[PDB]
């Protein structure tokens, strides 16, 4: 499996944040679900700092008893699709969404995050 | 015209045949909108006709305001289709953006699961 998406998640589980950032193309972006665009585009120079923050949040939520549950990673041509949800210790869903990846030359060109929301 | 119930659903909407649109859903099919307490809100089959009527009225006013829906290509795999969408103003400002995840069963839509970008 040569997917940079698989490589990205393996890097994050190993806490190898430099290897995780290197799964993105030189012009790659990470577009989070919330922000003015709507959404917010993190450019490549911003991904290391963002990764550090989200890995910290992952560890805190894990310590608080929550867990991330991923669906099947689905690949079609140059796109990968991945559903996810974070559940608390009670099963309450804390976040649910889907990642849409666009790949180019074996690197992540776009990680585009979409979410469910409360009112 | 593709026989996929996703293609059929959008064809019926464009044709303003809202009964035909709803019948693209399985008898136990659901439409999970992006926002609600779940998070999201699950509309069951019997509630889909009333919800469809609302969004079509919203579509018609946005269309009259010069906005347009721009759909990606339907990406088909396993028992599922993925469809990105965005609503743009007459000048290209993005008003809405998201992706539909369709779970299919026996030629009907079992789940339409809507995910979105959001402003703060
Ligand atoms: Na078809």
């Amino acid at each position: 499996d040569t997917s940079p998406v698989a490589a990205f998640f393996a890097a994050c589980d190993a806490d190898d944040l430099d290897a995780a950032a290197d799964c993105f193309a030189p012009d790659g972006v990470w577009i989070v679900a919330a922000g003015p665009e709507p959404g917010h585009t993190y450019h490549r120079k911003e991904i290391p700092g963002f990764l550090a923050e989200i890995i910290g949040k992952r560890d805190e939520l894990d310590a608080a008893g929550a867990r991330m549950v991923y669906g099947d990673r689905i690949v079609v041509a140059d796109r990968e699709f991945l559903e996810f949800r974070c559940e608390s210790a009670t099963g309450e869903v804390l976040e649910r969404g889907v990642d849409v990846f666009t790949l180019r030359d074996g690197k992540i060109l776009v990680k585009d995050v979409f979410r469910k929301a409360k009112l």
